């Protein structure tokens, strides 16, 4: 096949497999426990992005959807990563402000839905109701941005200046990342097809790798983690 698009899937499976490995072998060296729990979560984030990005550079993941008169290229392997990734990138942020067991319910059911409606409406065949879905999976974001800026940071004040300094930026690195997801899609391949998917995939994977291993390798050097 050869698309345009492989290049960036090439290099997004190298980013992921040598960040999930340089976390795995850091993980298994630790002793501490909540250590231990932080580096199990962190390294299987990119480990799952791993395999989808490998799925789609072998062919996988792809789809046609008819729409705007076209036949539509939809990466639907993507909504597979994220609907596993985006909720224990949550759940890191959550054990490390001490969130509580019905905010962590909250967040990854409102994660849920984000992924559950925005591939809908990446499948969705008529034009405009592809927004519909799109506009219901940000509010979902929104929520869950609200809840990370209002509501954890506010549980982060009654940890250690190290850990609230720590979630603060991790959760500064994911408000200004996930924020750019919804952007990217609706431009992109699943809406205006304004910008082309090679490049599309381009800010993908910007967005994954930074959003993942940019985002692990600044949770499992930090002295946050441990018990
Ligand atoms: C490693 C992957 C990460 C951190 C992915 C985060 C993804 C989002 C915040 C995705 C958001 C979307 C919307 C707000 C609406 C349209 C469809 C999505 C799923 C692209």
């Amino acid at each position: 096949t050869g698309r345009p698009e492989w290049i960036w899937l090439a290099l997004g499976t190298a980013l992921m497999g040598l960040g999930t490995l340089y976390f795995l072998v850091k993980g298994m060296g630790v002793s501490d426990p909540d250590a231990k729990k932080f580096y199990a979560i962190t390294t299987l984030v990119p480990a799952i992005a791993f395999t989808m990005y490998l799925s789609m550079l072998l062919g996988y993941g792809l789809t046609m959807v008819p729409f705007g008169g076209e036949q539509n290229p939809i990466y639907w392997a993507r909504y597979a990563d994220w609907l596993f990734t985006a909720p224990l990138l949550l759940l890191d942020l959550a054990l490390l402000v001490d969130a509580d067991q019905g905010t962590i319910l909250a967040l990854v059911g409102a994660a849920g839905i984000m992924i559950g409606t925005g591939l809908v409406g990446a499948l969705t065949k008529v034009y405009s109701y592809r927004f519909v879905w799109w506009a219901i999976s940000t509010a979902a974001m929104l929520y869950i941005l609200y809840v990370l800026f209002f509501g954890f940071t506010s549980k982060a004040e009654s940890m250690r200046p190290e850990v609230a300094s720590t979630f603060k930026v991790l959760r500064n690195v994911t408000v200004v990342l996930w924020s750019a997801y919804p952007v990217v899609w609706l431009i992109g391949s699943e809406g205006a097809g304004i910008v082309p998917l090679n490049i599309e995939t381009l800010l993908f994977m910007v967005l994954d790798v930074s959003a993942k291993v940019g985002f692990g390798l600044i949770l499992l050097r930090s002295r946050a983690i441990f018990g």
